[PDB]
């Protein structure tokens, strides 16, 4: 799977609804969104399989949504609208 996107955003802790600052890398080849620790640990804490899922923003700023085909629910937020336009459109493509 190859490489589409790369950053760092913050998560919602699906936990306490807390929130945490994760590297995210957007694949396309097999439709996927990892996320890691903050820090250089390339096992990640978690993957998100795209295939079918809805992402939409959320009106904290800079929100919105990944809902997985089987409705797992991400929010997360980014620094900027711009930076939250770009994910979303490239989670979009991803997931094709």
């Amino acid at each position: 799977g190859v490489i589409i996107k790369q950053g760092c955003l913050l998560k919602q802790g699906h936990r306490r609804k807390n929130w945490k600052v994760r590297k995210f890398i957007l694949r396309e080849d097999p439709a996927y969104l990892h996320y890691y620790d903050p820090a250089g640990a390339e096992d990640p804490l978690g993957a998100i399989h795209l295939r079918g899922c809805v992402v939409t923003s959320v009106e904290e700023e800079n929100l919105f949504e990944i809902i997985t085909a089987d409705e797992v629910h991400y929010f997360l937020q980014a620094a900027t609208p711009k930076e939250r336009t770009e994910w979303i459109k490239a989670i979009q493509m991803a997931s094709r």
